[PDB]
């Protein structure tokens, strides 16, 4: 909407206060004009018709319980935008500052979040498996990263290409979490998963097997559930990424860690220059090796570590 840029204040899902960029025209709207062609947050009002209505507030204060998922979807989309622009010189998900749209309060008791081809969508959870999912910065960045993938490599959402798609979202979700630097870890969704259970998460990148996800190609799922295991087999690539960054010895194979920033550079280059809609795990290895070669040189530690990591997870 046309109006003037304003700064509201509110509390997120976890009870933390933050400032948000809003737009004033009669009401204060969750419309951040400071980033690209805007970040827009909508109320789906417990229904499934999208996007719903652009979030309107009378006083620019967002402290109601109902406001919390909107505050976080809006704010964490901003952090994710900043990560891609500042770290990778990428302007929004399409590289041309496309407007970023999110809807919260999607459906009832909805234990998921997704990119629908055009926008991000967040359930409130059922209060048992999840609380409102936009409360996780890794979750918000995971979702926006699906848009980045769709505009770039275009990895088909099934089987190996789909597991790569998933891992890319977990990897960048985690890198954005580290970028914001509030309780960062290599776990996925810990801030919004199972409020009655401390210390767990939806997935682990450091040890995918702790939740039954494979950490080696020999343990891959080849059935038809979950689009051929896209949220399961992602563990194999998540583990490789974790090893590249942090190092470790895994199934007897030692990997020299090169750190998060270089992991991000290598995978961003792979995603945007080398991967295609049908890339499989072996092709991802080749793309990562080539990306590291471009960035650091063929004789570099970075290239050697990429090879080590894929060796460790059984991907040749
Ligand atoms: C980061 C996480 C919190 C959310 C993440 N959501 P997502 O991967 O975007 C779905 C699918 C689809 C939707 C719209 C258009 C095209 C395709 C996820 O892992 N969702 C899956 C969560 C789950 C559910 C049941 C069993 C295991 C895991
Ligand atoms: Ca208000
Ligand atoms: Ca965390
Ligand atoms: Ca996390
Ligand atoms: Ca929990
Ligand atoms: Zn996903």
């Amino acid at each position: 909407i046309t109006g003037t840029s304003t700064v509201g204040v509110g509390r997120g899902v976890l009870g933390d206060q933050k400032n948000i960029n809003t737009t004033y025209s009669t009401y204060y709207y969750l419309q951040d004009n400071t980033r690209g062609n805007g970040i827009f947050t909508y109320d789906a009002k417990y229904r499934t018709t999208l996007p719903g209505s652009l979030w309107a507030d009378a006083d620019n204060q967002f402290f109601a319980s109902y406001d919390a998922p909107a505050v976080d979807a809006h704010y964490y989309a901003g952090v994710t935008y900043d990560y891609y622009k500042n770290v990778h010189n990428r302007l929004s998900y399409d590289g041309n500052n496309a407007a970023i749209r999110s809807s919260v309060h999607y459906s009832q008791g909805y234990n998921n979040a997704f990119w629908n081809g055009s926008q991000m969508v967040y359930g409130d959870g059922d209060g048992q498996t999840f609380i409102p999912l936009s409360g996780g910065i890794d979750v918000v960045a995971h979702e926006l990263t699906h848009a980045v993938t769709d505009y770039t490599a275009g990895l088909i959402y099934q089987n190996e290409s789909g597991a790569i798609n998933e891992a890319i979202s977990d990897i960048f979700g985690t890198l954005v979490e580290f970028y914001a630097n509030k309780n960062p870890d290599w776990e996925i969704g810990e801030d919004v998963y199972t409020p009655g259970i401390s210390g767990d998460s939806l997935r682990s990148m450091s040890d995918p097997a702790k939740y039954g996800d494979p950490d080696h190609y020999s343990k891959r799922y080849t059935g038809t559930q979950d689009n051929g295991g896209v949220h399961i087999n992602s563990g194999i690539i998540n583990k490789a990424a974790y090893l590249i960054s942090q190092g470790g010895t895994h199934y007897g194979v030692s990997v020299v860690g090169i750190g998060r920033d270089k992991l991000g550079k290598i995978f961003y280059r792979a995603l945007t220059q080398y991967l295609t809609p049908t890339s499989n795990f072996s092709q991802l290895r080749a793309a990562a090796v080539q990306s590291a070669t471009d960035l650091y040189g063929s004789t570099s530690q970075e290239v050697a570590s990429v090879k080590q990591a894929f060796d460790a997870v059984g991907v040749k």
